[PDB]
């Protein structure tokens, strides 16, 4: 099936999911000169003060860390946004070297990783049906550059090697993820899509324009998960992440 090598990689992925090739797909350069900032954008608001997470997965193609989404726990508002969104997992995609790991680009500039807050729209009952609507998703993406620590991380970093391996899973209650945000808000935000199959056109970006650091020693734990299951020879998990696409005439608006 999917994945990131030669033979399953992104050029492959048209052919069981043909939308790839799509009018708003995901990630894209983001060209900050042509970016025209938008006064109709209302302030962001991140509610993160509530939220409880239950567990992190090795998927086989990145780690989930996920949460209670059976109430209001977690939410995302404002911004581009209509409504009330829940947070429901946090991922990551990474590099092999830290000059690539991002999806997303910033004047095609690559970042060592990116992290993303996938929140549904509370509208729609449930993230099943979310998903077939176009403001379906918010993802809150946020890039990683290698440098000093962050604290806010290391619990994550802590427990990878108990989830080595596909379908390995691990008790991850207590987590905050307000540990993970950068001190600003200043976004950019664009509609676009899932960038995994089944690469479904129902995402609201909003993509922080300030990094967060994360220490060499941390990525490189990122680095010893494996895409394999247990007992099957090793391939290390790195280069997780889909390139950018073309924009299509879709405008990316700033908050700034
Ligand atoms: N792991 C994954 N969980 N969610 C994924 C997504 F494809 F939906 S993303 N990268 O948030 O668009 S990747
Ligand atoms: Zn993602």
């Amino acid at each position: 099936h999917w994945g990131y090598g030669k033979h399953n990689g992104p050029e492959h992925w048209h052919k069981d999911f043909p939308i790839a090739k799509g009018e708003r797909q995901s990630p894209v350069d983001i060209d900050t000169h042509t970016a025209k900032y938008d006064p109709s954008l209302k302030p962001l608001s991140v509610s993160y003060d509530q939220a409880t997470s239950l567990r992190i997965l090795n998927n086989g193609h990145a780690f989930n860390v996920e949460f209670d989404d059976s109430q209001d726990k977690a939410v995302l508002k404002g911004g581009p946004l209509d409504g009330t969104y829940r947070l429901i997992q946090f991922h990551f995609h990474w590099g092999s070297l830290d000059g690539q790991g991002s999806e997303h680009t910033v004047d095609k500039k690559k970042y060592a990783a990116e992290l993303h807050l996938v929140h549904w729209n509370t509208k729609y009952g449930d993230f099943g049906k979310a998903v077939q609507q176009p403001d379906g998703l918010a993802v809150l993406g946020i890039f990683l550059k290698v440098g000093s620590a962050k604290p806010g991380l290391q619990k994550v970093v802590d427990v990878l090697d108990s989830i080595k391996t596909k379908g390995k899973s691990a008790d991850f209650t207590n987590f905050d993820p307000r540990g993970l945000l950068p001190e600003s808000l200043d976004y950019w935000t664009y509609p676009g899509s899932l960038t995994t199959p089944p690469l479904l056109e129902c995402v609201t970006w909003i993509v922080l324009k300030e990094p967060i650091s994360v220490s060499s020693e941390q990525v490189l734990k990122f680095r010893k998960l494996n895409f394999n299951g247990e007992g099957e020879p090793e391939e290390l998990m790195v280069d997780n992440w889909r390139p950018a696409q073309p924009l299509k005439n879709r405008q990316i608006k700033a908050s700034f």
